[PDB]
């Protein structure tokens, strides 16, 4: 028989090697119903690569062999054939297609009916399989693209098929399949987890490493973590292999005075003897300790192995009849190993590099920060206390407006909490001068949030008051040209969720792209032009403007807050301008807060004199800092330019000075000014 | 000889594995009488796809093998070539055009003359049919859209041919067609189905479903109702399987306990062999019961069998012109197998519980509601309850204006009540103060007459002043601006058949507005400025206003409704607004339906709470109440931001204590205010 | 000033990135490289005599051009002007030094 | 293909885990080996546009390995490596 390429799932499904599925069972039965639907048949599932719709093939196999299924398919048998290993018979189609037709005929010559789950069934693209008229049955799973690629360019094949979804489950359904595996895997590892851990890093994963999708991600994460503490445990400890380089140096310098003959040899000698003595004497209890765990793990995984072995041989009795066997087995080796199991786990409680054999979630934040080169620091916080400071804690990163920074606060607090729409994420649309540190707000408001500069977009509205210019942006249904480009707004949404959304120039806007994100602030996703709405629960979205600054006096007043307000009732649908969080406003900037900011300009200044060796002692007069101020203040960017003009009119000179070293090691920057001139002055002429 | 690629249909007929096909008779007269002509004998369809236009071509080959022939085509042969896969499968297009060269060459080899369906035949192009009008046919179908991108632009292929058109399936069309196919699939399914069941089922299945097309999309729905029902039946009952696996397990218990020597193990296994003769002598009766019912369902089903066989061997003695053993089959099995079926009828009914062979409409309705979202308890009324109950269900919605509901639900009853112009759906002028829940009352009715918000889209008339305004609305041709979206009314009703019509605040649309959209709804229809058909007889539509506020004083009277429908008529053409069917009057909230309004959103906020287990209970005090009415009374719009002044009032300070703990789950938020700005009295200190 | 913005988008990346992204998502190292464009505009503001005045009409000349952040990116601005008379003869004797070197 | 297995099938003649580190895996791809997962074990390593050609294109191997890249070593660990090859290659060239 050419079994070949095929692969009997029921073979290992009575055999018990498949891992235990979970969740997920009303698709089992609407799989059902489509084989045993009649017209079309075939079970042509879809979804996202690497979730394993696999383990949905079999654990629908597994549910199949224990015969609780569709009566006129029980007695049918399920297998799998890579469809790359049968064109892995020959190079050309051409002698391929004979290998392929004795596919098709040896199944159709098979007196018992089974059926073959094509996985990647695409791949049939590189036919024959026109024999499906009921005498035969399949099943269908790939990505979406190449199914609207190749599939629905086919009428007559797919007139007889019918997609099927794969929704991605979510946090709880994960807590699911990982507490269900746990046992599993810490069998192959023979190890012990914590819950609290696994329900971290399964988030943790969620959160950050993202490039994949849940849940296999977080399981190969538990993997790793776990592989990590095996490997520690399976080594000797540090202690151990520090004794034992040390013995093997001591007995070197035994013998080696053995060989010379002298009183200092022979002192050296005797007590190199007693080094050796001591630490062989210690290492014994602490070496034969960790023999002992050894045996102790040991015994635990050959007695799991027994254990399990007997359990599904039993279970495969139980399904046959072998009453007598069955009972006597069952009720004789399942308690004495129950027993084995208990007093090992009484003797390692007992024991007590010591290791606990438990893993921790420390380990996983170690591992994701050596995923991602993220501080460990900021993870282990629970996104709590961080909002009970983040006002205070951004204040401190600028400042201007109090006001807007605790309302943004309260606005996200409101989400977390979920004492809102839960689906339609807060949304941000400012107004006021620039300078301030509108764009770096939002900065701070990321790299706090979610920690990491990326995580913010650009958004500018000119770029963008094109209809087509609109079709662009978000790209345009495989069928246009847009299909080389696709949207960079929907494609970062794809890549990373969990990030932050800009936008600007929005009174320059196209109205139907203004719609859309409308629709996005009401939908919390998109349906993109291909069919993949994906969620932007994860994200925050800001708008900006200046238009009513123009009001702005240096002063607050809710006269000018109702100017603008109509000023932008104006502008926009209300409705629309219903979907802010809140109107987000701005102020005009007393020179207080400026010169402040300047204290935090020399201070970024020896920050970065600190980023080096180089001790360098800013002296900003207090004039010095006023007539800065006073200056750079710029009426349509404030301190944006004043910023680069500190920085040419100091950084000039000190590095002058720098590159001279008149001004050397330990030495002060004395920031002086020369009437109405700032002008730092150097300690020394050449 | 390759017709590998082709299946001959003509077989198939005689195969009669085919299911006879109705309606388009006249259709099939058409292209029968195009295909006795010699001008251009080589027809296309124009087909809408999805329409199974296969069933039509296969109905074509049916009446072909029967004599319903003109004598010209006596013995042609309709085949079936895959061209999809024969055209897309090939990697390189040699093979391709090879194929395609020998497949024609072999055309030509015409031992007995056929005539191949082919389809998409613009695929064909991407000019080989070099001689299609000579010795050869062409079985045409298609869109128009194809026709026209492809076909009108090359002129001797296209003028080859004809053009022939079948049109989307009436409702009576797919009654019968289901009427017949409700025999094949019993036959094949071994279960009952509901006249009725499958009237209202076709129904919905119109109602929704636009994505897909009628009539085929009814019948698979049919068939996996069909198969859930056949899965139903395939499983034995639930209590059964549970009784026997307690059965299993008891049998596994007496062999372990009878190998025990102790009173409290015999005592138990004289039970559990007592148990297990219980349960027996409980199943076995159903169990025998189930078996038997599914030996009638069997005989049934090969009774069936044998009389489709035997009757299509009687029809092919007939084509042989066997009429005295074809009449000896017919009076000897056939009314015998009729009697067959009566007893088996008899029988089953003389059985009657557990499982049932017929299919309730429910069924097919819990398919169609995953596959919409929504309880047949909204997709039973027909428009009926919906009436009979629409005061009242839209009063639970909102209230204070009864009036205006009043006469919203009297005119809509009289538009489901068939007698009211039909044509010309009822439309409606909101006019009244603002932020009365105007847009929620819209809202309200869109959702009430479909349960789905996409039935109702945006229109605001203040965009909506000007001609220009008119031409974007109404579309425009290739020529004018209001054109390259088309235009946002048409194409908003170029998607629905069913759906009302927002016109917001149209004291704002200009004269000419009124007077282009009396075009449209004097029979709820125009013809649309980019050039299509239109018509929206099912949909409806609804003006709104707001200048009879200014008329309203704080406690509707038609003394000052007098003045104000004087003001409307003087401002909008009174023969335009007789087409009003109801002026939608309004009156000042008065502080009682307010407090009812905000207790209501209290209510959404309350069971937000239970939308997740952190869950404790609002308490607003009669105070709070009434003062934060009165405090976000927009006597400008009424209290239309008075929600966002709740919710930011409380709702922040609420999440406040409750992320920091200080009133845990379950308890009260009492809103009690203190000094006119209530406080969220906390309960858990520092 | 002749570019396509979306080529000035990619560069003011590179000025802002230290690297670049390319069709295959890789990032190369530039910053141990620097970068050169130019511009003739002033040339109507060109009149010898250094003047601030016309430096602000050729900035807000560029304002309207590029990005003002984009513009700020930047490390420094840079000026040119005409030649003197001398130090136009002065070059000349640099070419005849050329010569006599060839 | 029948060398390869019969040295495939030599590694399943084993006394100890045997363990088979590959470079260029590419070179098998542009599946064989798709016997028996626990029997065989290499370690992977090209460049990474071999990576996107022929490593993510098959399914299964893009569910049997794991990537690991190779940051380009720094300076001062320049130094410090080539400080231990000195000494050898001094040993070898005694200057």
């Amino acid at each position: 028989n050419l079994s070949k390429f095929c692969i009997d799932m029921t073979a290992m499904a009575r055999e018990g090697k498949i891992d235990p599925v979970i969740g997920r069972e009303e698709e089992i039965r609407r799989v059902i119903r489509i084989l045993s639907r009649r017209t079309k048949n075939n079970p042509v599932l879809i979804g996202e690569p690497g979730v394993g719709k696999t383990t949905i093939v079999e654990g629908l196999a597994q549910r199949i062999v224990n015969a609780d299924v569709p009566d006129n398919l029980a007695a049918c048998k399920l297998l799998s054939l890579d469809v790359g290993a049968l064109v892995a018979g020959s190079k050309y189609r051409g002698e391929f297609e004979e290998r392929m037709k004795g596919v098709l005929k040896e199944i159709q010559e098979s007196k018992e009916t089974i059926i073959l789950f094509v996985d990647e069934i695409h791949l049939l693209m590189g036919l024959k399989p026109m024999l499906a008229r009921g005498q035969l049955h399949c099943i269908g799973a790939t990505t979406l693209a190449e199914y609207r690629k190749y599939i629905e360019k086919d009428a007559a094949f797919e007139r007889r098929f019918q997609q099927v979804l794969v929704k991605e489950p979510s946090i709880t359904e994960t807590i699911s399949i990982l507490r269900g595996l746990k046992e599993k895997y810490e069998v192959h590892h023979g190890v012990n987890i914590a819950d609290a851990a696994i329900v971290a890093a399964a988030n943790l994963a969620a959160r950050y490493l993202t490039s994949r999708r849940l849940p296999d991600s977080a399981v190969d994460l538990i993997d790793e973590a776990a592989a990590a503490v095996r490997v520690a445990r399976e080594s000797q400890p540090e202690i151990i292999d520090s004794l034992e380089r040390r013995l093997r140096q001591l007995k070197i310098e035994i013998h080696a005075l053995s060989r010379e003959k002298d009183e200092a040899s022979k002192a050296r000698l005797a007590q190199a003897k007693q080094d050796a003595q001591n630490v062989e004497e210690e290492l014994r209890p602490l070496r034969e300790k960790y023999e002992r765990e050894r045996q102790r793990g040991k015994a635990i995984q050959e007695a799991k192995m027994k254990l399990e072995a007997l359990r599904v041989k039993a279970e495969d009795a139980s399904r046959m009849g072998d009453h007598s066997r069955a009972a006597d087995l069952q009720y004789y080796a399942i308690p004495e190993q129950e027993a084995i199991i208990k007093r090992l786990e009484a003797e390692k409680a007992a024991a007590d590099s010591m290791i606990t054999d438990v893993v921790g979630p420390d380990q996983i934040n170690e591992i994701v920060a050596r995923w991602t080169g993220i501080p460990v620091t900021r993870l282990k916080t629970s996104e709590k206390e961080k909002l009970l400071h983040m006002e205070q804690a951004l204040s401190k990163i600028v400042v201007g407006q109090k006001e807007a920074v605790q309302s943004v606060s309260n606005a996200i607090r409101l989400q977390r909490s979920g004492l809102s729409n839960p689906n339609q994420p807060p949304s941000f649309l400012f107004c006021g001068p620039s300078g301030t540190g509108k764009t770096l707000l939002t900065k701070a408001l990321a790299e706090f949030l979610f920690d990491d500069p990326k995580s913010m977009i650009r958004f500018d509205m000119s770029e963008y008051q094109e209809r087509h210019s609109l079709s662009r942006m978000i790209g345009a249904p495989p069928g246009y040209v847009g299909h080389d480009a696709g949207g960079q707004l929907t494609e970062a949404l794809r890549r990373r969720p969990f990030s932050i959304l800009l936008f600007d120039e929005v009174e320059k806007a196209a109205k139907e792209v203004l719609t859309v994100l409308l629709q996005l602030m009401d939908d919390g996703r998109i349906t993109d032009g291909q069919g993949r709405v994906v969620d932007a629960k994860n994200c925050i979205v800001v708008m900006t403007s200046n238009l009513g600054a123009e009001y702005l006096s240096r002063a607050i007043d809710p006269t000018t807050r109702e100017l603008v307000m109509n000023t932008l009732r104006n502008y926009f649908l209300p409705e629309f301008l219903n979907r802010i969080s809140s109107i987000v406003i701005f102020n005009r900037l007393t020179r207080r807060e400026i010169r402040k900011i300047v204290d935090l300009r020399i201070a970024e200044i020896q920050k970065r004199l600190t980023d080096n060796d180089r001790n360098v002692t800013i002296k900003v007069s207090d004039e010095a800092k006023d007539k800065l101020g006073a200056q750079g203040y710029s009426p349509v960017y404030g301190a944006r330019p004043l910023q680069r003009l500190l920085e040419k009119e100091v950084l000039n000179r000190l590095a002058i000075l720098i590159l001279r070293g008149q001004i050397r090691e330990g030495e002060v920057a004395c920031v002086e000014l020369v009437d109405g001139k700032v002008q730092v002055l150097p300690n020394h002429p050449d």
